[PDB]
């Protein structure tokens, strides 16, 4: 149940050397549900009330595609987790290319403005590049496009939705 | 080696009605490497060689992820591939909720401009419907944002990037 989601060779050196003391960022594993994983999700959206039975199926099923799932916390070194990301890795059918796309980027507010999202931003970043990503794209607002530009990103397009 | 990648149940009857005579919008299949595929896909990057073997393991590949990677085609009723369009289905770990992306549109220069996009992007959205995706969204340049905006999409943030 501390069996890490993918390998932790994927995680930047170099993010862990800057890392606040005690903290680490590292692959989510299944015991996060513990460790107050949904509070940060909280952050993003409202998630609901989920059961430890549901996070084992669901934690299954995202393990299933770990080569295309990768999920990532920041975690306090006293047992919470305070930060998370998602990086999703586009196998296309570029001759055959690969695009890492990163989502669901958030930190708990009382740890907000403290680098922890650029950390989780380069860790995953990092995770890209390794697996053999060309690149990295994200879809931002207006108002945080300042965070993902301080994070090395730059404006490449418009994101279009199509609502049912 | 006609078996579709997935089932034909989820193409758009409204499209099948409107398309021209012969044209049908189908699932892709293991035998459209035959169909030119490949010289559809030369209108949005450079591809390369591929050969037959390599084609069928990229097929068995997709197929293994046939609930995430909808790649669809028309075809011209005399065998010949003319335009492409992939939806992928992001299964989130929004109560556990999906998010459509399109991706890889194309339609052959001497076709381009009859509707045949449009088509593409009504059937996407028809299968991300039907899947359950509450919304589908996609990346474009300033210069194709008219297309999207046809086919009834809107402007919903900016697609920013990061390059190794
Ligand atoms: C692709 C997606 O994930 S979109 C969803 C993004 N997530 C959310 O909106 C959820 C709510 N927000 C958050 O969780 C966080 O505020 C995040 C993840 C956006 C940013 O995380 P934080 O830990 O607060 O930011 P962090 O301190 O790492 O920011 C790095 C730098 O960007 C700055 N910054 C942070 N947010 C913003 C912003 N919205 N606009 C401009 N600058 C910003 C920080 O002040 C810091 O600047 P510095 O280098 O000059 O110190
Ligand atoms: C998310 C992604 O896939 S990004 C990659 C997009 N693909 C490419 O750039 C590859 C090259 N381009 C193409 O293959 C095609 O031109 C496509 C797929 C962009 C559009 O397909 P087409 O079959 O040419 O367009 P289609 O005729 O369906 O267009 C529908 C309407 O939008 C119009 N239109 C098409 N392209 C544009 C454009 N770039 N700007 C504004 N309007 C456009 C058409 O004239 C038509 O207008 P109407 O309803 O008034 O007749
Ligand atoms: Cl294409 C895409 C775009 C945005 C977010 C996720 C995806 C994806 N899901 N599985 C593979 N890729």
């Amino acid at each position: 149940e501390n069996t890490p989601l993918f390998s932790p060779s994927l995680i930047s050196p170099d993010v862990l050397a800057v890392l606040p003391a005690d903290y680490t960022i590292r692959p989510l594993c299944r015991s996060d549900y513990k460790r107050g994983y949904l509070d940060v999700l909280r952050v993003l959206t409202t998630v609901g009330d989920i059961n430890e039975e549901q996070w084992n199926s669901r934690y299954e099923w995202i393990r299933a595609r770990s080569d295309e799932y990768y999920l990532l916390v920041v975690c306090d070194g006293e047992g919470r987790i305070v930060g998370t990301g998602s990086l999703v890795v586009e196998r296309k059918f570029h001759s055959l290319g690969m695009v890492g796309h990163i989502e669901d980027i958030a930190v708990e507010k009382g740890q907000q403005g403290k680098k922890l999202g650029l950390r989780i931003i380069q860790a995953l970043d990092y995770v890209a590049e390794k697996v053999g990503c060309y690149k990295t794209i994200l879809d931002c607002s207006e108002a945080n496009e300042g965070f993902y530009i301080k994070c090395g990103f730059k404006r490449a397009g418009l994101e279009m939705a199509h609502y049912y």
